[PDB]
């Protein structure tokens, strides 16, 4: 009414309280209308490419917090590269085959794969897959991610399957593919073989056994009264035992008597005494381990032959220097078994039940047969001690049930034949974090061959044919024929055609004179499907190239996508499929616990997406060290939401005070700016350089705190706090108010372009309220390039000290606020007694110290009388009342109020502004 004369914050087109959940979906609607991803791609069509290949997430179900972090971090890098001189094509993917889909249907939808045909079950997997890829893609958009969502890649597409066969064919012609009977992971629950990437370790209770092996033919070294000692945590492997292993040269064994003479390593006398609980024991003689070679023993239950063999695998750390050798259930047992030509026995079927090869335990599940085996051992008297231990045990990654080693005929990729080239690729790759290099390097030098065949249906079949010779037929013509056939009809054709209909039209092989061929039924590892992405996406698609610039996935992908993609590429190309790798940790509860439904700590993305929004989650991603494990909770997200409030209010302050500003020609020159404003320009450019550098180094935690510090204390509390009472009161064409606005305009333009990769819904919302809009969205302009400011270093030293001094003045004002008598910074006059250094800085102030300290008046004298007021380490201060007339417009207590006849209640400053007008109004 009468007490106010406008001069407030006009531009409220950007609301204060951020209702992003109801506003962001509309923001994404316009993004889809304009096809912004195609626009930015077209704008940079000639710029150099930065390819961030997207790791294909599984379609097992809805998205989680971990799914968001992987996509959001990818979105940060792609958006920055788009507006920094690079062309950034990002095509999303989805891994569609393998157990993660079959187990989802079996458990969630209660469908039995054995109650329907193989073709029918595959069709249901295909239907459930496209349901999940549609649901996941919409959820990713809600978070806010830019990519080729309408043209993604999936592993079920015929082009992907066709190219995957080529990858197998290229490695096969190199000789890197072979088939053999070897012990490998077997999951009885899934009735299929597995690999380390498909193995999850959990603690499991197992029965420790110390058992006796009678001596039959000591070869002049041992008498029949001696007995071997064997330690085993797998009783079910005893029926398959074909030998005993002991170290030939390093370890020497001795005979110990406790009423009977036993054979054990000398270094394990005390350890085996406390385990079997021996009372009194004595050592008879010593024997070098190599002397015990070819000694024949007897099976405790079947009294069959068991041959003592030499091996480097037997260790002192075991419970006994003698380890029972079962070539059909162990890797090291198989190697020494083949050296001595020992028979391979696997009395366990695919479902985990003992077969006729174990006479007394046929039909029993291997874990259910442990007790009967021990009972028979004690009946035979060969059992010495029975104990129980808990240790980490391999489990199926989907059924969560334990796995066992089984010696079966499987397809393998000969890693050993090109392991050296794999190690070279790791050394030549840039790994962030740095330990990722050693993580994969050790995984390569210690890895065996890769078992690729899986006894399941939903996946890409192995393209191998067998003649009447039963010889595997792998050749370029067959691979070419099946690859093109898969490109036309898909992998489904292999499961619906005879063997002769999948081969070339006139193919004949020497092994089958009658032309009767047969095909293979096993399928490929789902990690091979994801590992073939570089050939099927980076190479086939024109929008991408190989090698990609960056691979950004989780820590579990070192054994997964990182390993498989490198394995396939180096086998074919010899080089890495990526120039660099970035790794993120695991999402965790606020207390550090794993996010699982059992703990009730699950943070659903859609839950936060509707309670808080998208950019709040985007801020949280940049607020954590993604390179390690990251903690998330509702309270933590609320803290990030509070940060967005500060960013919201500071942005609104910039927009509000820039309403009556048009920098088309009202731009104050750099020299014409106030020295206070020039320092803020240097700080803005320093912030620009730090953010762009941190984007190159992917350190988003630095960016998150830098912007928060740049606004909470530097801008809102220091620079905007002063201009909160100065900008509008003065003239609308005053150089001071225009110079301050030019700083605010440049910060608004630069900061909006800076935050564009991290926050985009709020960035474009602010970009709407921009006086100069030459591009539709902030994502269409490049990042602000840093510009040097003359005399920056001198001003930085001067004004940082001035910023330091102001905070001490404010603390003195807050000390007056503690008194609360004046209770106002502007209504307070000041009498300052400064240090010579402080006085020198005040002398260097060519601006108005009173308006900077938002005080009515300031006087400086060397009074040096502390009294009882205050003294900062650089000045003595007196906060005094002015006692003049308070201006009704600027609220400054000034003696000049009443000097103007037309406006007797206004000071000279306000009276002049009200009376005069520049050109208008
Ligand atoms: C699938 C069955 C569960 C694991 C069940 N809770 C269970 O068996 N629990 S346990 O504590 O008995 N597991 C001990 C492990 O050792 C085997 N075992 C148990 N009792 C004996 C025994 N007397 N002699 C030999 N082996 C034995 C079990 O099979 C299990 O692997
Ligand atoms: C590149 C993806 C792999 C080829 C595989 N399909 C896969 O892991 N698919 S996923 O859907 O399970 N996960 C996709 C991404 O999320 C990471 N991830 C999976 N689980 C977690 C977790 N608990 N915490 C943090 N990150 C996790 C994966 O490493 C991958 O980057
Ligand atoms: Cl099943
Ligand atoms: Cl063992
Ligand atoms: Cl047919
Ligand atoms: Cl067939
Ligand atoms: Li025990
Ligand atoms: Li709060
Ligand atoms: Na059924
Ligand atoms: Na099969
Ligand atoms: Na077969
Ligand atoms: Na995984
Ligand atoms: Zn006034």
């Amino acid at each position: 009414m009468e007490y106010k004369d406008t001069l407030l914050m006009p531009k409220t087109e950007f609301p204060m309280r951020g209702n992003l959940p109801n506003r962001e979906p509309k923001m994404q609607e316009q993004w889809a209308e304009m096809n912004i991803y195609e626009k930015v791609q077209k704008r940079t069509e000639g710029r150099p490419l930065f390819v961030l290949h997207d790791g294909p997430p599984y379609a097992n179900g809805d998205i989680g917090m971990h799914h968001a972090l992987n996509k959001i971090l990818k979105d940060f890098i792609v958006r920055y590269k788009s507006m920094s001189g690079f062309c950034a094509p990002y095509v999303p993917g989805w891994d569609t085959h393998g157990l993660p889909i079959e187990t989802a249907l079996t458990k969630n939808k209660k469908v039995n794969r054995k109650e329907m045909t193989v073709a029918e079950f595959r069709k249901l997997c295909e239907q459930y897959a496209w349901e999940q890829v549609n649901g996941q893609r919409e959820q990713f958009k809600r978070l806010g991610v830019r990519g080729d969502w309408d043209n993604p890649y999936v592993t079920l597409q015929p082009q992907y399957e066709a190219q995957q066969i080529k990858v197998f064919g290229d490695m096969a012609k190199k000789g890197y593919i072979y088939k053999g009977l070897k012990p490998v992971y077997w999951s009885p629950s899934s009735e299929s073989a597995l690999a380390e990437a498909e193995i999850e370790y959990y603690d499991k209770r197992s029965a420790s056994i110390y058992v006796a092996f009678n001596v039959k033919d000591g070869k002049g070294v041992l008498e029949q009264d001696e007995k071997f000692i064997i330690w085993t945590t797998t009783p079910w492997t005893m029926p398959a035992n074909q030998g005993i292993a002991v170290n030939p040269e390093l370890q020497y064994s001795v005979v110990e008597a406790d009423g009977a003479k036993y054979v054990v390593a000398t270094e394990l006398i005390e350890t085996v005494a406390k385990e079997i609980e021996w009372a009194d024991y004595k050592t008879l003689r010593t024997v070098k381990g190599s002397e015990l070679e070819r000694v024949v023993a007897e099976h405790p239950i079947y009294k069959r032959d068991s041959l003592v063999v030499l091996g480097d695998h037997v260790t002192t750390d075991a419970g006994t220097g003698c380890v029972h050798t079962a070539p059909g259930h162990g890797e090291d047992d198989f190697i020494v078994g083949q050296k001595y030509g020992l028979e391979v026995l696997c009395p366990v079927d695919s479902k985990g039940h003992m077969t006729n090869e174990a006479p007394g335990f046929e039909g029993l599940f291997y874990d259910k047969a442990n007790k009967p085996i021990t009972d028979k051992l004690e009946e035979e008297g060969a059992l010495l001690k029975l104990s129980f231990i808990t240790h980490s045990y391999p489990h199926d990654w989907r059924t969560k049930k334990p796995t066992i080693f089984r010696a079966t005929a499987q397809w393998f990729a000969s890693i050993k034949d090109f392991r050296e080239d794999l190690l070279k690729a790791v050394e030549k790759t840039k790994w962030v974090p740095t330990w990722g290099e050693t993580r994969l390097y050790n995984m390569v030098r210690d890895r065996g061959d890769w078992c690729i065949s899986r006894q399941r249906a939903w996946g890409v079949p192995i393209p191998v044919f067998y003649a009447e010779n039963e010889e595997p037929i792998i050749t370029d013509e067959t691979i070419e024929h099946v690859s093109n056939l898969f490109r036309e009809h898909g992998s489904n054709v292999w499961f619906e055609r005879e063997a002769k209909d999948l081969l070339p039209e006139g193919f004949t092989h020497e092994g089958s004179p009658n032309g009767r061929f047969t095909k293979e039924t096993d399928i490929m590892d789902v990690w091979f499907d994801s590992g073939s992405s570089h050939q099927a996406v980076l190479e086939e698609r024109e929008d991408l190239q190989r090698p990609a610039d960056l691979y950004l996935e989780g820590s579990d992908q070192y054994r997964g996508w990182f390993n498989s993609s490198l394995s396939t590429s180096v086998a074919v190309t010899g080089e890495a499929p990526y120039k660099g790798v970035l790794s993120h940790g695991f999402a965790l509860d606020g207390e550090g616990r794993k996010m699982s439904k059992s703990l009730g700590n699950v943070v659903i993305p859609e839950k936060v997406m509707k309670q808080l929004g998208a950019d709040i989650l985007r801020l949280w991603v940049a607020s954590v060290d993604y390179q390690a494990d990251v903690r998330v909770s509702d309270n933590i997200l609320k803290q990030v939401a509070e940060v967005y409030r500060k960013i919201r209010n500071t942005f609104r302050f910039l927009l509000g005070n820039l309403a009556d500003f048009n920098p088309t020609t009202d731009a104050v020159a750099v020299e014409d700016l106030r020295e206070v404003d020039r320092y803020m320009l240097v700080k803005l450019n320093k912030l620009i350089d730090k953010v762009k550098k941190s984007y190159d180094s992917y350190e988003f935690s630095s960016i998150y705190h830098a912007v928060h510090n740049f606004c909470t204390i530097d801008m809102s509390s220091f620079y905007l706090d002063f201009a909160k009472d100065v900008l509008y009161i003065e003239a609308e064409n005053n150089v001071e108010r225009r110079s301050i606005q030019t700083v605010l305009y440049e910060t608004l333009l630069s900061l909006t372009k800076l935050v564009s990769p991290i926050l985009s819904h709020t960035a474009d919302e602010v970009w709407v309220h921009i006086p100069n809009v030459t591009e539709e969205s902030v994502q269409l302009v490049d990042m602000p390039e840093v510009q040097e400011i003359e005399g920056a270093d001198q001003l930085v030293e001067k004004w940082d000290a001035f910023m330091e001094l102001r905070d001490e003045v404010l603390k003195a004002l807050e000390q007056a606020r503690n008194e609360k008598v004046i209770g106002k910074s502007l209504e307070a006059k000041l009498t300052l007694y400064p240090t010579a250094d402080t006085k020198e800085l005040l002398a260097s102030i060519s601006e108005n110290v009173g308006q900077l300290f938002i005080v009515s008046d300031l006087e400086v004298a060397e009074g040096e009388a502390p009294a009882e007021a205050q003294k900062f380490s650089y000045a003595s201060i007196v906060v005094s009342k002015a006692e003049g007339e308070k201006c009704e417009r600027c609220w400054v207590v000034s003696p000049t109020v009443g000097e103007d006849q037309d406006h007797p209640t206004l000071c000279t400053r306000c009276a002049d502004v009200v009376k005069n007008h520049y050109v208008q109004q």
